C-alpha cells in the first residue's frame, strides 16, 4: 500500500496553461481586427501597438489598471504576447517547464497571405 | 489515492478561469459612419435626377429635401415622409442638410470619443475647376 | 468564438440593414418627349420629300401617313405596320396624326403627371408662311 | 491512508453541489437577424425583376414562384425556395406576397408571446411631399 | 457571416463611394454655334433666290428680312414672327445693311473667348 | 462550461450562418441584354455611313463586317480585331451576324435559364420598308 | 483497503463521442468562407461571364497562413479523418462539395454549392 | 466537474479555435480595381467631349488633364485639384496619365501581392482598327 | 447590403463599361469627300463659262470669296492631305484634276475633266 506512485502536479498544470495561452491568442486576433476596422482610415493600416489596443479588453478579476495584469505570463523561451510593431506581426509563446520544445503561434495582417 | 486527483482539479479550475473577456459595444459605432457615407451617394443620385427632370436644366431652380421627397420608398414601415428615414444624428437632428440658397449639400458625422468630425460636400453648379 | 463578439455581430447587422432604398421610377417623361420631337423632324422630312415626287408639286392630292408608309423601315422586331414604329401617346394610339382635309401634321405629348401638354405643328399648304 | 480516504468523501460532497446552468440563451432572438437580412435579399431580387419586362410602369402580377429563379438551392440540395426561406408558425414561410395589395410582408414572433414585428415593402406607393 | 466579413463590407464601401462625379452643362453652347451656321447657309440661299423675283435680276433693289420673310415657314409653335424663328443671341443673331448690301451673322460664347463672324455680299466681290 | 461551448459552437452559428444565397447568374441578364442593343444601333449607324461613301451608291458591291471594321476603335488591351470588340454568345462567336445573300443584319439573345429568345433585324434592301 | 475498490468504480466518459459537434461546426463555418471567396473571385477577371478554371489552389490568396506558419491552403482547411481536404472542387461540374462523417459510422452529411445554371426553378 | 470531464473542455476549444481567417487586403484591391475601371470610362467621356468643344474639331491641339480639369467636379472634401480626386497606384501617383506627344490615354493597375499587372488604353488620333 | 449582394454591382459595371465605341475620324474624312466631289462641279461650270467669255489665278474673279474675307479663291478651295490645294490646273494639258486620299492609306480616288478629247472609240 506504501508502494503506490504519486504523480507530479506540474504535468497537469503546464498542459492547462497551454490551453489558456491558445484561447487568449484567438481573442487578440479579433480585437486587432476590430482596431484595423475602426482606425480613422481603415484602408491604410498604421502602427498598431499593444498598449493602444487595450480598450477592447476587460479588466482582470482584481480590477487592476492595465492589460499586462490580465494577459497571461510566460518564460518566453515576460508577457506571453508581443507585437513586432514595425513588422506588423503578433506572436504568442508557450514554454514548457520540462525542456520540451516550445510552441509559437503567429498572426500577420500586412498583405502577406499564403502566396501559394 | 484520490486526493491528488482532487487537488489537481482544484488547481486547473483556478488557472483556466482567468481568461480575459472582450468588451461589448466597442466596434458598434462605425456602422453608423458607414450608413452616412452610403446614404450620401444615394441623395446625390436623387438630387442629380431631380435637376434633370425640371423643364430648364440649363437654368435650374431651387431645391429642398421636402421637394426631393418622392424618391425614397417610405422607410420599410408605415411612415409619413423621408425625414423619418434619413439617418438621425441627434448629436449633430438630421445627418443631412441642404443650403437651399447656395446650392450646397452637406453630410456630417461625429464620434462620441471627441475625435474630429467627418464632413462631405457636393456642390452642383459652376464648380470643379482649379 | 466567445459570446461578446457574436453579440456585436447582431448589432452591426441591425444597423447596416437600415440604409434607405431608392425608388424604381424616375425621369421617363423627358425621354419620351425627346423621341417625339426627333421623330417629328423625320416625318417632316419625309412628307417634304414626298411633295417633290408627285406629278405636279404645286397641287398634290390627299396625303395620309398610311400612304407615307414606304419611307419608313420596318420595326426592329421585323413587324411591318408603320403605326408599330411610331411612338404611342399614352393618353390614347399614335402620337402623330395627319389632318388630311386641312394639310396639317400634329405631334402631341402629355406629361404623365397630367400637367400642361405640348404640341408641335407643321403644314405644307401655302398658309405655312406669313409676312 | 484512512484519514485521506475519509476527507475524500467530504471533497466529493462539496464539489458535486455546484449550480448547473440551462441551455436556451439567444437561440430565439438570433432568428430575427436571419429575417432582417433575408428580407433585403428578396427586395433586391424583386427590384431587379420589376425592371426586366418591356414596361416597368405596368408590371405583371408577381408571385414568388416567378421570383424563385433568383435564389440558389438550399445547401442540402433541396428543390424550392420555400425550403430555404426561414420558417415560422404554421398558420410556413415568414415571407409572403399578397399581390392584390402589391406588398411584401416579412414577419417575426417571439416565444414569450410578446409584441410581434412586421417589415413591409411596396412597389406601388412611396413617400408623399412634406 | 462572422465579424470579419462585416468589417470587409465596411472597408469596401469607402472606396466604391469615391468614384468621381462628372459635371453638367460642360458642352451645351456649341449647338448654337452649329445651328447659326446652318441658318446662315439657308438664309444665303433665300436671299440668292430673291434676286429672281422682280422683273429685272440685273438691277435688284434693297432687301430686309421683313421683305425676305415669305421664303421660310412659321415657327414649330405655329407662331409666325420670324424674329423668333431665327436663332437668338446677345445683340437678332443676323443683320442686314441696306446701305452696303452686306449680310452678317455673329456668335459670341459665354466663356469670354474670341468672337466669331460670317459675312456675305450679293452686290460686289 | 460545456453548455456555453455548446450554444455558440452549434446553435447560434448554425442559425446565423445558414442564410439564403443569391444566385450569381440571373442578375447578369439585363446587362447583357442592354449591351447587345447598344452595339446593334451603332453597327447600323456604321453600315449606313459605309454605303454613302461608295463610288456607286446604288450598288455597293458587298458588305461583310471585315470591310466595316475601320469605323470602330480598337478595344481596351488593344486586341485589334473587330470581332474582339463585339459581344459574344456561343449559343447564337459574335452575337451579331451578317447575311450577304439577303443583305440582312441580325442580332440574337437568350437567357441562360432557357427562356424565350429575342431577335433584332435591320435591312437596307428595297424589301426593308412598310 | 476494500473501500478503494468501490471508490475506483466510477465510469469514464469516452472522449471520441464529444468531437462530432465540434468538427461539424468547423466544417459549416469554413464552407461559408470558401463560398464567399469563390463568389468574389468570379468577379475579378476581365470576363465576368466566362469563368476561368477555378480550383482552390488559385483561391489561396484569400485566406491566411496556419498559425504554425506553414504555407499553402491545403494545410489550413479541415481534414477528413477517413482520408485529405474535407472540401473538394469538381472543376468539370463547377461544383463545390464538403463532406462530414460521424466516427461511429452513422449516415454522412454533404454541403453543396454550384455557381452555374443553378436557380431552383420552383414547381 | 471531474478531470476526465474537464479535459474535453480543453479539446473542444483546441478544435474550435482553428478555423481559417480571411485576408482583408485581397478583398480590398478587388475594389480598387473597380475604381480604375469606372474612372477610366469617365475620362474617356470627358476627353471625347473636349475634342468636340475646341475651336476647330478637325484640328485638335495638345491635351493634358490639367487642360481637361473643368469637366468633372472637385472631391468631397472641397480640395481644389483634379489630381487629388483620381485614384492612385504604385505604378505612378496617378493611375491615369496622358502621353502628350502620342495622344494616348493609359490607365494602369498593380496587384498588391506583386502579381501580373493590368492596363487599359484609349487612342483618339486616327489609329482605328484593322 | 452584404457581399453576396454588393459584388453584383461590380459585375454589372464591368459589363456595361465594355460597350464598343465608334471612331471619330472615319466619318470625318468621308464627310470631306463630299465637298471635294461637289466643288469639282462648281469649278467645272466656272471654267467652262470662262472659255466661252471671249490657270485658276485667271479664273479667280469668276467665283465668290469666303465668308471670312480671305484674299482669294486659293484659300476657299479645299486642302490636300498629301505633301496644298486639292484642285489643280495644267494649261499644258488643257486639264483639270481633283483628288481625295483617305486617312487609312486605303485606295486613293481621282476625278478628271478636259475641255478637249471627250468621247472614246
Amino acid at each position: 500500500i506504501a508502494a503506490v506512485a504519486i504523480p507530479a502536479i506540474t504535468s497537469f498544470q503546464d498542459n492547462a496553461r497551454k490551453s489558456r495561452i491558445q484561447s487568449e491568442h484567438r481573442e487578440l486576433v479579433s480585437a486587432i481586427q476590430s482596431y484595423i476596422g475602426a482606425q480613422d482610415d481603415p484602408t491604410n493600416p498604421s502602427e498598431i501597438t499593444l498598449a493602444k489596443l487595450a480598450p477592447y479588453m476587460s479588466k482582470n478579476a482584481k480590477n487592476e489598471d492595465g492589460i499586462v495584469n490580465s494577459l497571461a505570463k510566460d518564460k518566453s523561451g515576460g508577457s506571453a504576447h508581443q507585437i513586432d510593431t514595425t513588422n506588423h506581426k503578433l506572436i504568442s509563446t508557450f514554454t514548457p517547464s520540462n525542456g520540451g520544445q516550445a510552441t509559437v503561434l503567429t498572426y500577420d495582417w500586412s498583405a502577406n497571405g499564403v502566396n501559394s
